[PDB]
């Protein structure tokens, strides 16, 4: 099946039956314990929501492609409120070239290491077979309302052998999601008066996609295979007015419909696979060069996250990420029938950002130890890891899996990650599963680097109205989370029913500081001698919720499937406020009717629960007025089908959001000078949308 306590699988047939518009987050989010949200409660960049697992934030959601990590979004500025102006790392592989997607959540994912506190998403691509095969896929949607941007997607795949010890696979994809119109949120915007009059919260950022990848599989011996593959990906956007604080200037209005940020992503990887008497072996090297070229942006209060016209033009943040890994596997026949995996892993993250370390100290005063101008554009860190997994069978069916992962981070230090996962067959139909593990999140190179500096004249400062600075902190402790999961599941004859309770105890979550650690000297007027905050380690935090699934075979050709997330609590224990805004529940329901041998119709409905914004503003004072707005529960229904016309060609068509339920971004969560708050109305929900698909394959 596709659901077990902690794990979920998405097949290629699953993707073809609920086709994404462009980004795979559309289909990944429908899994239990998975939401689409930002990394904090600011509402900033609210239309750029990424995959969140169990309310731990997208920053704790490790994206893999065939086991190799994706770190491209680390090349984007990590804002004061923990929000990069990034669309996530799920749009790198085209939808119709994915074989399957694995989603590992909670304690079963801590073994993967740094950034797996929420979970792990492994995007697995279709490989070459014993023959030569190829495919051609075309998706195109048509929203009822013209303001919402439409998506068009064309991809191909091609695979096969060349010699008798050499195989290959290539795929190319070209896709475009039109941006929402600039004025799509007009009339729904928050109250805007004074200098901020007319400023609109923006719709969904558009994107152009150029993806190219080719693979060479060389099986030199019976037991040994060596693979080379290279990837070239480009993502240019279509700007529609998005700024951090929903303010606007003239540089913005000039760039509407223009390309203000482009991500070149380059990936080369040498993979080796070996399998013999004693067991199996795997080791790879990957180099990921990300170039994040975008228009320069200010770094001070309201000018944070807006096109800075004093320094017009593009800069280029460059991210060289190097990951090498290797593991061997061992079946053991001892006092208990077990399996043993032994592996190591090394990563290097080089970050060149010529624009984030530029905020000077002429208005708040010089900071001792921090130069005012020409600070280094470079940040870097490395983690070396060793690990071992003991997959034990105590008695046939029942399984126990303790494991230890050790990481040495060249700035923060040592981390011991002890995982223990238990699966008990209480019956041939019922399985109880429990697990507890202490996951790992090393600070990102913006929270670390003490040359990274943001400034505010007071509005963003916690516990005052005077000007203040926020600064990096290279003494930070890593984020650690104890992820308790306990679940049970019944599985027999297509009938599956399961419920799981998770409670991740979130120790040392990095966030913007609360108490000032210093004060500067110098500056201008009322702003001089501004206080100094640094990125802290929030002592304790908690997330808690429920994961459920129920699949009933109504008839032989009919299947009713259900996935349920219910978020019980998400609390920053130090401040008390929420740490992430997710719906109270999410219930996805699909009815899969196999109408004929050569036809299949699908009906989908997704219930979203209530959504509550944050209690306290950037000051820490309880918000007032329209910043308390909540989003009411609502549902999105859809119909679709896939009409097979031959063993070579297939056609799909359907409608998303049958009832045209629409939501509009009104701004960020809280109010500021001139711009009232928007509360939970931080994103645009798309309306009724028709779509069609085409797949030719041999
Ligand atoms: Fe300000």
């Amino acid at each position: 099946t596709k659901q077990a306590p902690g794990v979920s699988i998405i097949t290629a047939e699953d993707i073809a039956k609920r086709p994404p518009s462009n980004d795979l987050s559309q289909i990944i989010r429908t899994m239990p314990g998975v939401n689409l949200t930002g990394n904090s409660s600011s509402g900033q960049r609210g239309n750029n929501r990424q995959i969140d697992i169990r309310g731990m934030g997208p920053e704790n959601t490790l994206i893999l492609v065939d086991g190799k990590p994706v770190s491209s979004r680390n090349s984007v500025r990590y804002g004061w409120r923990g929000e990069r102006d990034s669309r996530g790392d799920t749009n790198w592989v085209p939808a119709d070239q994915v074989e399957r997607i694995e989603v590992i959540r909670g304690p079963a994912a801590a073994r993967y290491g740094n950034g797996a506190a929420g979970g792990v998403v492994n995007i697995i691509t279709k490989q070459a077979g014993a023959e030569t095969h190829g495919n051609l896929s075309v998706y195109s949607n048509f929203p009822q309302h013209k303001a919402e941007g439409a998506s068009e997607r064309m991809s191909f795949g091609l695979n096969g052998p060349l010699t008798e010890n050499l195989s290959y696979r290539v795929y190319g994809n070209i896709a475009k999601t039109d941006s929402d119109d600039w004025d799509i949120n007009a009339g729904h915007e928050s109250n805007r008066t004074g200098k901020q009059a007319g400023t609109l919260p923006a719709g969904r950022e558009g994107v152009r996609n150029k993806d190219i990848d080719g693979l060479l599989s060389w099986r030199l011996t019976p037991e040994q295979t060596l693979e080379f593959e290279a990837g070239f990906s480009r993502q240019g956007n279509i700007y529609t007015g998005d700024t951090q604080n929903t303010n606007s200037n003239n540089y913005v209005k000039q760039m509407l419909g223009h390309e203000t940020n482009r991500m070149y992503r380059e990936t080369y990887s040498v993979t080796h696979r070996g399998e013999w008497d004693f067991g199996s072996s795997l080791a790879y090297l990957q180099y990921e060069k990300t170039r994040n070229s975008r228009i320069n942006e200010g770094l001070a209060g309201g000018t944070e996250g807006i096109f800075d016209p004093n320094n017009a033009g593009f800069y280029t943040a460059t991210l060289r990420d190097l990951t090498a890994h290797g593991e061997v596997n061992l079946p053991l026949h001892l006092g208990y029938e077990q399996t043993l995996t032994l592996g190591s892993e090394w990563t290097e993250q080089k970050l060149d950002d010529p624009s984030s370390n530029t905020q000077n100290t002429e208005e708040g005063g010089s900071i001792p130890g921090l130069a005012g101008k020409n600070r280094s554009s470079s940040s870097s860190a490395r983690i070396f890891s060793l690990f071992a997994e003991d997959n034990i069978e105590l008695m046939p069916g029942t399984m126990l899996t303790p494991g230890l992962r050790w990481d040495h981070h060249d700035i923060v230090g040592d981390n011991w990650s002890p995982s223990l996962n238990l699966s008990h067959a209480l019956t041939e139909r019922v399985t109880l599963k429990a697990g507890i593990a202490r996951a790992y999140k090393a600070p990102n190179l913006y929270q670390l680097n003490p040359d990274y500096l943001l400034y505010s004249r007071g509005q963003g400062c916690y516990g005052q109205s005077t000007s203040c600075y926020l600064r990096g902190n290279d003494g930070l402790k890593a984020e650690t989370s104890v992820n308790k999961e306990l679940g049970i599941e019944y599985s027999h004859d297509g009938l599956v029913a399961g419920l799981t309770y998770f409670r991740n105890d979130y120790k040392n979550k990095i966030e913007s500081g609360l108490s000032p650690v210093d004060h500067a000297s110098g500056g201008k007027g009322d702003y001089a001698n501004a206080a100094i905050y640094q990125w802290e380690n929030v002592p304790k935090a908690v997330v808690e919720g429920l994961e459920g699934t129920l699949t009933l075979p109504l008839a032989d050709g009919l299947k009713w499937s259900n996935n349920l997330t219910y978020m019980l609590q998400s609390k920053n224990k130090e401040t008390g406020d929420v740490l992430s805004v997710t719906p109270r529940y999410t219930l996805n329901s699909m009815l899969d009717w196999q109408a004929t041998d050569d036809l299949s119709l699908q009906a989908t409905v997704t219930w979203y629960g209530k959504q509550k914004p944050k209690k306290y503003d950037y000051h820490g004072d309880r918000v007032t007025g329209s910043a308390n707005d909540q989003l009411s529960p609502y549902a999105i229904a859809g119909l679709g089908g896939t009409y097979r016309l031959s063993k070579n060609l297939s056609l799909g068509a359907g409608v998303d959001n049958l009832f045209d339920k629409r939501l509009f971004r009104a701004g960020n969560a809280q109010g500021v000078v001139g711009i009232d708050g928007a509360g939970a109305a931080t994103y645009n929900e798309p309306g009724r949308t028709f779509y069609t698909s085409l797949t030719a394959s041999f």
